[PDB]
C-alpha cells in the first residue's frame, strides 16, 4: 500500500515522459509518475509547487496539471513560455529522461462540495489551469449545484487554450458557461473586445448581495485590475480569492 | 482648532493648484489642503486613497506625496501615466480649479524607531514614494541607527524619478544608499542592467539570518518576480511586504 505521488514536505523527481507543441509558445509535457496505477491526487483548488536549479540558484514556481485528476501513471502540464522567464524556460529546455522536482498539495483554498451558489472565475491564458481543474471537480460531481461563469480572457484567438474542451463542458453541463474576450478579436467575434471589464463581471457576475465567490488567475497586472474592478462593482475581499 | 486634513472614513475635495510635465509620461499635481497651514498629515508607512467617476462607476487607487511631511497649505503627487490606465488618464485631464476626492491615512505599516537592524527597499518606478516616505523619516530621526539600501529600477535613464533628491540623501546620510537598474543604460553606466536579479538583491541586502525587513513596490510583475527572488535567497514571508 503506496504513498501518495507528492508529499508537502518534501521534493520528489518525476521523469519527462514525452513532449509537443500546442502553438507558438505553448507546449504539453507530459510525466511519469513513479508507479503505473499512481494519480497526483491534488486537492481541489490545489497546486503542485515546482523547483529548479537555475545559475546556482533554486527557483520556485506553481503548476496545476491538465491532465483530470483520476488519470493513471502521469501528469500533463501545458506551460506557456516566456522570453525571460526562468522557469518555463528550463521546463522547455528538458529532454526525455530529465527530471522535474515535485511537492504538494499546495495552496490555501479550501473545497466542501456547495460551499457557494456561484463561481465567477475569471481566468488569462495559462490561468485557466487552476480554473479547469475547479470546474470538472465541480460538474462531475452530481451532488454539487454550484452554478460557475467563467470569464476567459486572452490577446488573440490563438492564444485561447482548451476552447474545445471549455466549449464541450459548456454544452454538456447547464451549471457551467464561459465568456471569451481578446485584446484582437477576428471580425465577426461574439464575445468580449479589449480587456476584461468592470461591465463584463457585472453582466456575467452575481451581484455582491448574493452567494457568490469570485477566482482569479492570470497575468499579474490582469489580476490587479479585476481586483480594482471587485472593488468598483462593491463585492467585499472576503468574497473573491486570487490564485 | 482644525480637524486632520484627512478622515479615514470619508473622502474630502482638494483643489488641483497646478501640474507640471516631469518626462513624456510623468507629471507633477499640486493639490491644495483647506488650510495654508494644514499639513497633508500622512502617518509614516501609509497612503492616501483617491476616488472618481469614470464611465458611471467609482474607480480607487493610492497614491503617496512625494512633497516632504512638513509642506503647508499642500501636498503633491507624481504620476505616471499609463494609456489605457483609467486613474492616471482621470488625473491628467483634471484642470487647475478641479477637485480630486481623497481619504486616508491606510495602510498597515507602524512606525517604531529601530524596529529592524536593515531594510532592503525595492522600488521601480513611481513605486519610488512609498519608500521616500518611509527614508525620510528615518534619516531625520536622530535615533536611528537602521541600514537602508535602496535597489531602484526602471526601464529608461530618464525614466528615474527623484535621482537628485535621492542621490543627496546618500551622500548626506551613510545609512542610506541606493543602486540603480536600468533595462536601456545609457553608454557608461556603472548601475545594474535589466531586471533586478537575485544577486543584486544577495549583493545589497543583508542575508535571510539577518534582522532585515524587504519592503517592494513597483508594477505588479516586478513584484512577482522579487517575491521570486527572495524565495530563492532563503527569505520568510514574514521579513517582506508590498505596499
Ligand atoms: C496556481 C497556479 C497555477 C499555475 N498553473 C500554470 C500552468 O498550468 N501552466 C503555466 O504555464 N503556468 C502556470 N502558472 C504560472 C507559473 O507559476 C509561472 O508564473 C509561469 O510559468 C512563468 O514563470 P517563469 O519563471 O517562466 O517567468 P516569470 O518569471 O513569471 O517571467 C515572466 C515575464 O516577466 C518578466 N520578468 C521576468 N523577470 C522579471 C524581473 N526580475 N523583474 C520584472 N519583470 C520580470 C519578463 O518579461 C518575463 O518574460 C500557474 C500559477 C499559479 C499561481
Ligand atoms: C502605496 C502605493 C503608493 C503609490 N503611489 C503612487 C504615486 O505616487 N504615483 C503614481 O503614479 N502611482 C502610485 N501608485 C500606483 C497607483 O495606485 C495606480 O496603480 C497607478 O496610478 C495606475 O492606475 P491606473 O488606474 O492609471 O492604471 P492601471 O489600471 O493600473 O492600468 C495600468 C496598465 O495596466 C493595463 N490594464 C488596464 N486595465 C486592465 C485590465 N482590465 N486587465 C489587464 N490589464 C489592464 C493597461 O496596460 C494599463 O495601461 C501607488 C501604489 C501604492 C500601492
Ligand atoms: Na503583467
Ligand atoms: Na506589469
Amino acid at each position: 500500500k503506496r504513498e501518495p505521488a507528492l508529499n508537502p514536505n518534501e521534493y520528489k523527481k518525476f521523469m519527462l515522459r514525452e513532449k509537443q507543441i500546442i502553438n507558438h509558445n505553448t507546449r504539453l509535457f507530459r510525466f511519469n509518475l513513479h508507479h503505473p496505477e499512481d494519480v497526483v491526487g491534488l486537492p481541489i483548488g490545489q497546486h503542485m509547487s515546482v523547483k529548479a536549479t537555475v545559475d546556482g540558484k533554486e527557483i520556485y514556481r506553481p503548476y496545476t496539471p491538465v491532465s483530470s485528476d483520476d488519470e493513471k501513471g502521469y501528469f500533463d502540464l501545458i506551460i506557456k513560455v516566456y522570453e525571460k522567464g526562468q522557469m518555463s524556460q528550463y521546463i522547455d529546455h528538458l529532454n526525455p529522461g530529465d527530471f522535474l522536482q515535485v511537492r504538494g498539495p499546495k495552496g490555501q483554498f479550501d473545497y466542501k462540495p456547495n460551499m457557494v451558489k456561484e463561481m465567477g472565475m475569471i481566468a488569462g491564458g495559462t490561468g485557466i489551469t487552476p480554473m479547469l481543474q475547479v470546474a470538472r471537480a465541480i460538474i462531475k460531481n452530481p451532488k454539487e449545484k454550484t452554478i460557475i461563469n467563467l470569464i476567459f480572457a486572452n490577446v488573440n484567438e490563438d492564444d485561447i487554450l482548451l476552447r474545445t474542451e471549455l466549449d464541450d463542458m459548456a454544452k454538456k453541463y447547464s451549471n457551467f458557461k464561459v465568456y471569451y474576450v481578446l485584446n484582437n478579436p477576428p471580425a465577426g467575434w461574439t464575445g468580449g473586445v479589449g480587456f476584461v471589464s468592470a461591465d463584463m463581471i457585472k453582466q456575467h457576475f452575481s451581484p455582491p448581495s448574493s452567494d457568490i465567490k469570485v477566482m482569479m488567475c492570470g497575468p499579474p497586472m490582469m489580476n490587479k485590475a479585476m481586483q480594482g474592478h471587485l472593488e468598483t462593482l462593491g463585492y467585499t475581499p472576503e468574497q473573491w480569492f486570487i490564485f
